[PDB]
């Protein structure tokens, strides 16, 4: 028989990796951070002539050659190959043995918002071109959006749960919160955890421009400043991270490394436009309260704010509203997709490890290019360089198209 | 301050909808599966003269009329349409008062595997001849696969949970299991959830005839044939399933009809091949094992199994050695992709319609088309006709490309 309770338990993060238009390493990504060195240049990955957007947040410098061969492009759509190098960076951090693990009980969710878009135009111009027969064989196990979840799996024999979570911008928010959730109610050990996507393609792009998305700015580094009286779009970007999160018992019986604990997921749905975050924030106050409730903290408890924070006007005037609603104007908060560009199913990952990193090292990053935040927003923005402070808890939000609210608390470790 | 332990909830099925090849309400689906015709015939929706496939199982028999309109094409695609249409169905049938709900408590989950592929496909042409100035600003709308969750969410008004998972064609099996396992424990009173898949597209059938996924038999009386000797590939098929999920607290409280009980979930991964399933369903019986355990249920007590049973070599060959080893050689199995082929995302929501309504009529739907099943084929296999029987509990399967397996547990309610 099982319980009629269930005995909750703690979870940590041992370790994680990422890859990034800011760097490809904890070491490096940091760093950048630190120095005020952003990410976003112009678009190489294709012909933008043609365009009304020419800059982008690339990875440019990406380590293909430390775990693949040239054969794996032929299996692999970048948005897994990023998800694959993150993972294992994050596996070499924990000092994770998956030999010595039950691997029942180890799991993956790898979450992407739009997958293999690249392996998509490119496979539908092949049929339109040249007939059905010569789409490639490994057309779909490149395309599809969980694919990067499953390869990751067989990559460290994960036996447990093995999912991929599309919430659009919150999907590694939802992602990081449903392994927490796993993990607190004791139906895994140890999971591998966060997004991916790669989606600076023609196509993708294109679409984001036609829905009027995107910062059309010309100079690269006034294009993504969050909460700017200037702002007017996000700045796409590409990449992935992932964490090794662990019940506390697994983490301290093997004697790993602690290196954060996860204590609250709040997710709630605007239900009120398709792409349009709700004007004064309201979906959003209620993620917040709901992570603060789960984790036993008071507002005044949180110190810093790792926004959402993409560079819209809608987007910032909500989310300031939502911040100083719940926890007030002196709580410090900033936005690094100044730095990283938007990296969608994969922002919420990447954002996880900027608070991590942030918690570790005492220092809030600044939000880079923003110069003047529009008069209305009564947030404490962090701008022009960074804060040195103590920050014993701190939230990282995602509210992403599609109404999907997502709000993750952490606690520093001892 | 949170408890130390929390006290676990009983969930229950209230309604459902179905849009589908064999009907579009509960009672004619039903019909289709107790007369034994199938949805599987000719393709329409293309000119499929180039193509090595030539059957699908489509819906072609909408009901767009009953909620859509005619502008509604242009922020909707079919696989938003179809959720939409499943998902008012499932309210109506509950007869859920979604003005009387906590509505912070209501949630939606809508799985789908591939999301908006013919809006892509259509857009990549439109880009790749007219330039980007003239993609449609609604590309993005309706093409990721997170806004359909998004779009039920908005037409009812659940300000809780979003969220859409993708594990291909276990998606819709993982999200049940997930909603179920939110009210379980405590976050949600009210889930709509399921699937939605409208990938009978050019370009999804020419990726699926690349990976040999896909049966080329021409008689389509034929070609989706589970567990028999002459199986050679799946037959795509299109729609959505969407079910109430409810505490029992709250369906009680209000005195709605309940229909069954979810009992159990199983999820795992095979980490063994990217879109093989392990040949002897090593991954399987772990799944099928965790579903019988949440449960608190013996092998013996299960009296039905909704098998995976897309009509492949190996899906079947390791899909009866799972179910023999935990369940054994007496358990009726059957395969209802036999009648409306493979829904891809939404399977696993369809297919658990099916084992309620088998579990509310005493009766086991067979498996259409199929005749001589392989000889090393243990499982108790129905074909010919359908069994008359009392179905206390039962389980459905889903072991979907990636690895991905999930498996629910339904008991009969009273
Ligand atoms: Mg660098
Ligand atoms: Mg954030
Ligand atoms: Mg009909
Ligand atoms: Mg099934």
């Amino acid at each position: 028989p099982r319980g009629s309770h269930m005995k909750l338990n703690r979870v940590v993060v041992t370790g994680y990796g990422v890859t990034s238009p800011i760097g490809n390493t904890p070491e490096e990504f940091w760093n950048s951070l630190a120095t005020g060195k952003i990410g976003i240049g112009g678009i190489t990955k294709f012909d933008h002539s043609d365009f009304d957007v020419h800059n982008a947040a690339e990875i440019q410098d990406f380590p293909f050659d430390k775990y693949f061969v040239k054969k794996d492009t032929n299996r692999f759509d970048n948005y897994s190959l990023y998800a694959l190098y993150a993972a294992q960076e994050a596996v070499n951090h924990a000092n994770l043995d998956v030999e010595a693990l039950n691997r029942d009980r180890f799991g993956v969710i790898v979450a992407s918002g739009i997958g293999g878009i690249k392996e998509i135009e490119d496979q539908v111009l092949r049929l339109h071109e040249k007939g059905p027969k010569r789409v490639k064989p490994m057309t779909l196990p490149k395309a599809l959006p969980n694919m990067a979840s499953g390869n990751v799996a067989m990559r460290f024999g994960a036996n447990g749960v093995c999912k991929s979570i599309n919430t659009a911008c919150s999907s590694s928010n939802d992602a990081i919160g449903d392994a927490f959730r796993s993990i607190k109610f004791g139906f895994q050990d140890v999971m591998l955890v966060g997004g991916t996507e790669a989606s600076i393609t023609p196509f993708a792009i294109a679409g984001f421009q036609a829905l009027t998305a995107l910062s059309t700015t010309e100079d690269p580094t006034r294009a993504s400043i969050p909460f700017d009286k200037d702002r007017n779009g996000f700045v796409m970007g590409e990449g992935s991270g992932m964490l090794v999160l662990e019940s506390l018992e697994h983490a301290e019986k093997r004697g790993a490394t602690i290196l954060a604990e996860v204590v609250g997921y709040g997710n709630t749905c605007d239900a009120y436009h398709m792409t349009s975050p709700h004007p004064e924030g309201q979906g959003a106050i209620k993620a917040i309260k709901l992570a603060l409730e789960e984790a036993e903290i008071s507002p005044e408890q949180v110190a810093y704010v790792n926004a959402h924070g993409t560079s819209t006007p809608a987007n910032e005037k909500g989310e300031s509203g939502a911040i100083v609603a719940v926890l007030g104007k002196e709580v410090p908060v900033s936005s690094t997709k100044s730095f990283t560009g938007h990296l969608l199913g994969a922002a919420g990952a990447v954002e996880a490890i900027v608070t991590i990193e942030a918690m570790r090292h005492n220092f809030v990053p600044m939000t880079a290019g923003t110069s003047e935040v529009s008069d209305y927003i009564e947030a404490n923005v962090v701008y022009g360089q960074g804060l040195e402070k103590e920050i014993p808890y701190a939230i990282s939000n995602t509210f992403g198209f599609g109404g999907h609210n997502a709000v993750l608390a952490f606690k520093r470790w001892e």
